[PDB]
């Protein structure tokens, strides 16, 4: 039971998984460094590519992606350390357009700019790295991340995600969006629900009852695949934005961080957290206070986040 789960204490590693770049020194080194934290979980992220976000073809694999072994061997380095591992393939498009945009002038057709061709070439993605996750004994499997408008198309994610239980024994979680979480209609079909929970400072609190009311309407847990905050002056206002014109501001992170511990309640729906996020190289301490990433390392956010996750665990 997804109910029986331990409480989430998380990080995502290697985005966007470009091939050659986890199987490097650094990203052992990187890794060891993030199972001294106090989480319990990684997320193994990476991305395949479209050319367009009207173009069904998805690249994946050599030469786009880490390959296989790649995976493996973060993988089997993280299970080493003790941390429980979700793997996490999604799709980007080379041009920069978010992949919750990608739209199609047809919906059926293999040989067309279709949804139904475009499903083909995701599932067969997600079908692959299924196989991996399970092959690797990976203890999660998210099957896609803020595909807004593929939401839908749920017969279509149904047969995906369908696929995806035939090679994959694990539990499984769809990624949805801020916003998304009370629209999206499959969520029978997966073991937890998610979302990538950018909410500004401010619109925590509020939005606290909502994501309660989803997962007691789905009778799921809930918890957050993404959540994080770029080191830059007013980017708690816009969490999402990973390239905000401002300066370096170590706090406006950390006070991202406050008010979302301050927000969330204990309480059994709630399933934690899977943080946002951790390079693949990761810089030295000393130069945390000169850097403007979604990373907590060095910075003021680390203390927040470890006393927040320490307390739980000891608890
Ligand atoms: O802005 C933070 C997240 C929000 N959710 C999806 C994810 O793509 C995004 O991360 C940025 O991802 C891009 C590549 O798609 C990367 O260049 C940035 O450095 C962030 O990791």
């Amino acid at each position: 039971s997804a109910f029986d789960l331990g409480f989430i204490r998380g990080m995502t590693f290697g985005f966007v998984g470009q091939h050659g770049t986890w199987g490097t020194d650094e990203a052992r080194a990187s890794m060891r460094a993030l199972a001294e934290q106090p989480f319990n979980w990684v997320t193994l992220a990476f991305a395949g590519l479209m050319e367009h976000p009207g173009d069904p073809a998805i690249a994946y694999g050599p030469p786009v992606t880490v390959s296989d072994d790649e995976i493996a061997s973060m993988a089997e380095l993280a299970h080493a350390l003790g941390l429980k591992v979700c793997l996490k393939p999604t799709v980007n498009c080379r041009d920069g357009t978010w992949r919750g945009e990608i739209r199609f002038e047809k919906e059926h057709g293999p040989d067309l700019e279709s949804w139904e061709a475009w499903f083909g070439s995701y599932s067969d993605m997600m079908a692959h790295y299924a196989h991996v996750a399970k092959r690797t004994g990976c203890e999660m499997f998210c099957v896609g991340c803020e595909m807004t408008t593929a939401e839908p198309h749920e017969a279509m994610w149904r047969e995906t995600i369908a696929r995806v239980r035939t090679e994959y024994d694990g539990l499984v979680t769809y990624n949805c969006n801020h916003g998304r979480e009370e629209h999206v209609r499959f969520w029978d079909a997966v073991d937890l629900i998610s979302s990538s929970a950018y909410y500004p400072i401010d619109r925590w609190r509020d939005r606290v009852p909502v994501l309660r009311e989803v997962a007691e309407a789905h009778e799921k847990p809930l918890f957050f695949m993404e959540v994080g905050c770029p080191s830059r002056s007013g980017s708690g206002a816009c969490p999402w934005d990973y390239r905000h014109p401002g300066a370096v501001c170590l706090d406006e992170q950390a006070r991202f961080y406050e008010a979302m511990f301050a927000a969330m309640p204990d309480e059994p729906w709630f399933k934690g957290y899977m943080l946002w996020e951790w390079p693949w190289k990761l810089y030295p301490r000393e130069a945390a206070s000169e850097d403007g990433s979604y990373c907590i390392y060095g910075k003021p956010a680390e203390d927040v986040v470890a006393r927040a996750f320490s307390a739980i665990a000891n608890r």
